[PDB]
Formats: structure tokens, sequence, C-alpha cells
RNA sequence: GGAUUGUUACUGCUACGGCAGGCAAAACC
């Protein structure tokens, strides 16, 4: 996978091999960071996964 | 709705009835926003939802 | 950039409670 968008610190986005958008949170895992890099699995804490507003 | 957290102007946390965490994008809608208000469904252009990183 | 929000790196400070810097963002200027 690879950073899509810099959320914040803690948190960046991220585009599944399938083409998910997906959210991970965790310890500084993504302070000064950019996209194009692998998100760093030892520092996932949290992982969101797009999911459909219309619900 | 509820806003549980935020991590920049267009996407912010929150937790529904189910006790899990998810995350709402959209264009500015968590400027000069806070937690604890609803989050507006109107403003909700993608949401997400927490996932287990094991997988 | 400016500003406005967010924050858990790490840092500087301390009252050593935390607090601010930094860092990031798709408002707006």
């Amino acid at each position: 996978m690879k950073i899509a968008k810099v959320i914040n610190n803690n948190v960046i986005s991220v585009v599944n091999e399938q083409g998910k958008e997906l959210v991970v949170m965790g310890r500084g895992l993504a302070f000064q960071k950019k996209s194009g890099d692998d998100v760093d699995e030892a520092r996932i804490e949290k992982v969101f996964t797009l999911d459909n507003k219309d619900v």
C-alpha cells in the first residue's frame, strides 16, 4: 500500500491494493510524512475503511 | 451522532450506537468545529470504520 | 505562506499540573 494523504502526525490515508480508501492511525505513524511511502504496519493502532455514507 | 475526534478541517472521528469508531471525511466540515457536537450529515462526503490492523 | 482546526511524534519549558513549539490539513484569505 502507500500513503494517499497525511491527515495528522498520527493518522494518514492509504489506498488498499483492491482500490479502497483506508485510514491508519497510530503513535507518530504519520509525523512529518508524505504520500507515496508505504504505511508503517509496526505503528498501526487503528485502521479505518471507507464506507457508504448513504447508510 | 457526535464528533469523537478531529484530524483536520475535512476529516473527523465519530462513535455510533454500535460502540465502534468511524471517521467522516468531508470538505472543510471540521473547520471551526469541536468534539461533542453532532456530525454534519450534509457535509459527510466519505465515511470510514475502524478495522483490525492484524488482517 | 496567512489563518483556522487537529495532535500521541519528538522537543523546549515547568508550575513539572501541563504547556507551547513543531507537524499536518480539502476551510477561508
